[PDB]
RNA sequence: GUUACAAUAAGA
RNA sequence: GUUACAAUAAGA
């Protein structure tokens, strides 16, 4: 499966990355791809998770709780993934043509794009999250129905996630997977709250072990696990 | 200040360290230090935190969620600290004369005890928790009286932590500290729940910046921050 | 693709 | 004693 690393260069001195970029990055890419491949842009913007992208990785940093993350590195990377290398292809082009990113007060400049080597999977895999995994349910709170976010320690999590993947899979892949059974067991777990647009989404940054269906595993690896993947959630990476 | 690194060598075939070890380490040090020096043993047993020790540190490890932390290193390490170099000196002796330590299933053997080079503090410090930091208030749950454990997001957190350090300080240093003010801002934060004996204590694993009274700063640095430090809570290390 | 493995979570 | 910096936390 195709996965790319986009290097970004912070423009000014003492650059500071704001804590919640998910919507900015996503909408920015959408706009850029839409200029070239409007037809693919429509896939990016789909809820079904045609792709993922990670957090913006800052290899060396300090924290300014009121401002954001201090970038002490010369550059930052952003990993993007998809089962469809036509989506990858189109993103590389769009970005490189118009390599100007504005996140809050910090402007970046796209440096090298490159396709990344990606490891084969096994019967069981140990994944670490590259961007928070999101699994949502509906709950009556007051009157109006609203979105309740789940974490692995919640009872309905595994069952909800299972259905989200099967569902998502058949939607983007075109068919339902033959083996639909799988489990995950959490190893290192943390909660995070992200403001995307005018909303709030809460998710898990975790290291977990996946077992079971070998096609859903490929699917999650390539397209991210959980919901809102296209918004920058759900990307994992293989460790041992 | 005086800070030691006690090394532990796992005896069992496949070494699983249980997730909740405080009480067992506490109560076992408490004895080995009693048999040798009953008098110092009572400073340890005091609620006021005449000392701290850290999580048992395992460099190479992996998680069995129903079991514990699988130990993949040759040795693990405990870090004990105190403003009183007599206490530390006593623990090192007491532990050397009775090197056996049992935790859950695992039996350890005390290896080399050694001193740790400890940097001087500044006007401002960035500390990391070697032990989670515990700050409690009391609350009524129905007609029953309950411990309620606090984290920095709680309005009452800063307030009760000041009072707890000021109280601890005087009850051990012997006098009230001159400068009684400090602030703590959180950089990296994760919550943890430990079972110590019959009861559950929740606390904070975190990196934070300490601004304030220098004598309080050095007191927490030596004797731990927050409460219950005698049980292996609140130990910090200085970073950059 | 080292921010690449500390779970559990208000308990009597 | 590098498990050594991702805060914030149920909203309209």
């Amino acid at each position: 499966h195709m996965r790319i690393e986009v290097k970004l260069l912070p423009l000014k001195d003492n650059p500071i990355l704001p804590f919640n970029y998910n919507y900015e990055v996503y909408s920015q890419i959408l706009e850029k791809v839409n200029s070239i491949e409007p037809t693919i842009a429509k896939l990016l913007s789909s809820p079904h998770g045609f792709w993922t992208f990670s957090r913006i990785i800052v290899r060396k940093r300090k924290i300014l709780p009121d401002k954001g993350i201090e970038i002490l590195s010369d550059d930052v990377s952003l990993y993007i993934s998809s089962s469809n290398e036509d989506i990858i292809r189109a993103i590389a082009e769009a970005v490189e043509k118009s390599p100007e990113f504005k996140i809050g007060e910090l402007s970046f400049l796209v440096g090298d794009i490159k396709a990344i080597k990606v490891k084969e999977l096994g019967k069981e895999n140990v994944f670490s999250t590259l961007s928070p995994i999101v699994v949502r349910t509906v709950k009556f709170e007051g009157n109006k129905l609203r979105h309740w976010d789940l974490y692995p320690h919640d009872e309905l999590f595994m069952d909800r996630l299972r259905k989200v993947m099967i569902l998502r899979y058949s939607e983007v892949m075109g068919e339902t997977p033959k083996d639909r059974d799988f489990t995950i067991e959490v190893l290192k777990f943390k909660p995070t709250r992200l403001m995307v647009g005018s909303s709030y989404i809460r998710g898990s940054l975790m290291v977990f072990r996946y077992a079971g269906s070998e096609e859903i595993a490929r699917f999650g690896y390539e397209n991210g696990f959980g919901e809102k993947t296209g918004l920058g959630f759900g990307m994992v990476k293989l460790i041992e």
